[PDB]
């Protein structure tokens, strides 16, 4: 009882205000992340031997924490120690081998392939078929009971009607394609997901998974048993997304009031402003637009018939080569925790909207088909190369914009998929050098749903030469001396201070600047784009995205003046 | 005796809740042998046995079977069984993705679309055994026991199933998954099994969203090479009750009470004015595209045939071209969200990915045809709402001819030659060419041929009035106020119909008013075509006519065709033309 004993001080220490939430929210959640590097902290040798002989330590840390859960009923679910984070042995998918056996072993995974969830047995129940006694056993600590401990013949009968059940599943895992020197692997590493863990691991993602290797006897092709090789699973203990999406990071009370202070801040817009894109000089009114666009516009509303209104914005940034255009897409996607950068050149079936069909001859009855737009997911998808679009994704795009889906009827399916995402596109305009909306080669239709475009051009004043020369030394010098060993806001508080406006803050129009956005409109419109209604919602939504800015709950004139100033700057570009 | 005591509960629940149904029940057995019960007033009776629904829910479920063939005494159940299908519960409500463990043989309510469905396999239910060797007969209902694979009498593994003496009833395997709008990213890669048995059976179609209803179940999962797993198993669910939430207009169920409601709408003199009013609340004007697509809801009266015994065309087609941010897109989309079940869909294709697409007899697929089905194959007489029409692709433009016309697509392929149904009110906008809006029509890239076949195109223009424009703008602002002030739940300033009302007044226009012509209406237009003729006009234009008066006639519930109708498309008609000229 040692180690038990050794864990309760531990858990105690590290986890208690943790440990008293799951007592209260029990069963609904019932895990404890614990990290490593405070268990190791608190005992180094202990740590070490997690590393070495994880089932006994572990075994030992969820007794512990099922000790400290007193009181609760463990009848149907069982608590849970989740470690995570350790950097002793973080192998690559494909180096996984015999050395890491029965072993704790952290890694860097792309989801491939999930299976379906089937139900397995905990606590089971056995009938003997000769004799009729009920053996009871748990498949989770002792084998499959052979013999009936009556009349000892083998023949014990499991009963599923008078047993317990838990979740499992089969997830495959490779290295994701960013950390490949060469060609794909041709192979992924099986792992099994069980419990609460199920489900956590979609296809596509990218998990640091860790958890015990573990072996099995090989099955050739004709499910023959081999002489002595043996193939190669992986039991998941926990599943740690470092990088998460806004709506799925997690802020903590201490972090809630740390947001909350810099909203106090009477420039945090322009910090955020500043870490748009902060390797290059300039661009001030593309950047202010892009951090507008980061929080969005106010979400959930719904027209008086229930048509909800679109809240991400468009971008269109249009210019000659050497415009920053590629460098600035590539940036945002970078901030953005989840953030596609894809070209618009597509082959047929390879589109920016492609969505899955139906086909009886592939696993699931349906197409492995999905482009930028369905996996955006809410954030941004950088679309450089706006000009090179296919015909297809053209017309698609229009409602992908707009409405935020991608309808389709085909193979007997009426469906309409969900395309949410915030686009900010980049387009070389027509035969290379610009000379303004006319050569752009992007439909006036599709242009449209852009709700601010930016066209970007050269006055090549020589102090700006100098000045963007200077900054450009610079920074590489600054790059050399720290090969050589010699921030507004830090990231990680901004995305998290984004995720809280995301979550918490709706601002709703007041009258004034209600008003002043309607003047404002009118105004326009008396005396190359046409200027229809679509703008104002255009302003609306820029507007509402100021305030998200300062996590205010009400849209002031100053809000719907950086509106009014943002479109003035687009337009003046004629 | 807990079950004597439960039958007795569900004696008096159904006394006292469902005693009309049972009655109808009692008169139509066996082609209605099916009682649908809300769980809901189970809670109200006992909300023990509620709970205990979600639980046990063979248990109870038996027993209510049991009350309901005792409540049906004296028919004969030598053939068929009455079945109690309880529905409408939100305890357990999983999506199909997330259905595990907890949820092992307990009731649950899943939204699914349906995406395949098996063939009809009888099987049996009383069943009757013989043995090889002692000739004992053994009976057994196989829903409730085992198959007996042991004689009794003369204890061998000799028993052989009598199918010439057993029961028989349909069961049906279907595959289901999340509805595509539901998920959040990729689609998974596995959908769920269930059953269907005895009058559920076709029920299921695949492309339906139904809320499906029964009891989880699991059954020893089997490995690529039919090996058992030792613990693992695999899930399926068998269905004891579907309820379809959407409902198309025929299928709509309208009571007595709605009745009384629906007529009394009908007196009224602005009911088509009100109605015009609720067709796209969200926008601004367009009164008279309101108008006509609210004339397009109700449509003319069906079942006309011509003297050859062929079929004119009640449904009516409408078109609107118009510049970008002309609120194209939203009058679709707020249409196609207004009718039961209406489809968006854009106009660009790919080859074989069609609006009018239909299936292709091929061997290689399964069940010798391919997964080929558009929008118009998939109206069922809704509104098929089709965006950029412009992108139309020259297959599309072919067939939609004949598609919009006589609502057919036929085809002679692959040996076979048969006509599709095609019945759907299309709804179509198009962008003009070369972007922005001369002759409205030479500017917008659609056959002449094909324009003929719809009976309004309104084109839209702006006329940039300022005061418009003011008029406009404030309008928007204070429908997007009012929703962010709903969403903090403080309101600082209401559909003329309620949207259920007005999808049944419309569904019960449809059933049971059949407009016909008067000779005063009829004259109106007989002469109008004339007149109309003198200084591309064809024939066809009266059709239209006397579509959009049978459906004024339709939209006030007035079994005759008033000239004020006949007015009304003229009126319509008119405004298309003036538009159109110049
Ligand atoms: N303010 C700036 N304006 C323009 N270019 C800049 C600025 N700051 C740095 N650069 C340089 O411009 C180039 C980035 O352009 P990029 O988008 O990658 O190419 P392209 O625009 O043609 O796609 C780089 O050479 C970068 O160093
Ligand atoms: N009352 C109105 N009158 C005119 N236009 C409107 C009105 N209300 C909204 N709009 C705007 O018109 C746009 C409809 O898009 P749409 O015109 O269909 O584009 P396209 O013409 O390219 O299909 C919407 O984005 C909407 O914001
Ligand atoms: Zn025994
Ligand atoms: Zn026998």
């Amino acid at each position: 009882s040692s180690l038990k004993l050794l864990f309760d001080e531990f858990l105690e220490s590290y986890y208690s205000d943790e440990i008293k939430d799951i007592i209260i929210k029990f069963p609904n959640k019932r895990s404890l992340p614990v990290n490593i590097s405070d268990l190791e902290e608190f005992d180094p040798d202990t740590a070490t031997n997690l590393i070495a002989d994880p089932e006994i330590i572990i075994d030992a840390a969820n007794e512990s924490l099922m000790g400290k859960l007193a009181g609760l009923n463990f009848d149907t679910y069982i608590p849970h120690v989740r470690f995570y984070n350790q950097s002793i042995n973080t192998p690559m998918v494909l180096n996984v081998g015999s050395a890491y056996i029965n072993k704790f072993v952290s890694i860097d995974a792309l989801v491939v392939k999930r299976s379906d969830i089937r139900p397995k047995i905990r606590d089971a129940v056995f009938v003997c078929t000769f004799c009729n006694a009920k053996v009871k056993a748990n498949l989770e600590k002792e084998e499959i009971p052979k013999v009936c401990p009556e009349c000892k013949k083998r023949t014990l009968k499991i009963v599923p009607e008078e047993s317990s059940f838990f979740n499992s599943q089969k997830i495959a895992v490779q290295d994701p394609l960013e950390r490949l020197s060469g060609s794909i692997p041709t192979w992924q590493l099986e792992a099994w997901l069980d419990d609460d863990l199920v489900n956590m691991a979609i296809p596509g993602d990218r998990i640091e998974i860790s958890g015990v290797l573990k072996i099995r006897p090989r099955k050739d092709s004709r499910g023959k048993v081999d002489p002595s090789i043996y193939s190669m699973y992986l039991n998941v203990t926990s599943l740690e997304t470092k990088q998460k999406e806004f709506a799925d990071i997690d802020i903590s009370e201490d972090e809630e009031r740390q947001i909350k202070e810099l909203s106090k801040d009477p420039e945090i817009f322009n910090k955020v402003t500043q870490s748009v894109a902060p390797s290059i000089y300039g661009y001030n009114e593309i950047k202010q637009a892009v951090a507008l666009q980061l929080f969005g516009g106010t979400p959930g509303k719904k027209l008086v018939d229930g048509g909800q209104i679109r809240s991400d914005m468009h971008i269109l940034l249009i210019g000659d080569p050497g415009s920053a255009k590629t460098r600035i897409l590539q940036s945002v996607s970078r901030l953005v925790p989840k953030g596609i950068y894809v070209s618009g050149k597509s082959v047929t079936g390879g589109g920016l909207t492609a969505v899955a069909e139906r086909d009886d001859f592939s696993e699931g009855g349906w197409t492995l088909k999905a482009g930028a737009m369905v996996l955006g997911n809410g954030g941004i998808v950088a679309i450089d190369q706006f000009d090179k679009i296919s015909e297809e994704d053209t017309a698609a795009l229009h409602e992908a914009l707009e409405s935020q889906t991608i309808s389709v009827a085909k193979a007997g399916i009426i469906a309409t998929f969900n395309a949410k995402a915030s686009v900010l596109a980049a387009a070389n305009p027509k035969f290379g050098r610009f000379d303004p909306a006319e050569q752009f080669d992007i439909s006036p239709t599709l242009l449209s749903r852009f709700d601010l475009i930016f066209p970007i051009r050269d006055i090549m004043d020589t102090e700006l030469d100098k000045s963007i020369a200077n900054y450009i030394l610079n920074q590489h010098e600054a790059a050399g001396a720290a090969i050589a060993d010699v921030p507004p806001i830090e990231h990680s508080l901004l995305k998290k201070y984004i995720a809280y406006a995301k979550r918490y803050v709706m601002p709703r129009l007041s009258e004034e600047a209600s008003n002043r956005i309607k003047e404002y409109y009118v105004d326009l419109r008396r005396a190359a784009t046409p200027i229809t209604p679509r703008q104002i919602e255009g302003l609306i939504r820029m507007a509402e995205a100021s305030a998200k800015s300062q996590l205010r709950d009400v849209v002031s004139v100053k809000d719907a003046n950086l509106a009014i100033s943002l479109s003035e700057y687009m337009l003046k570009t004629l």
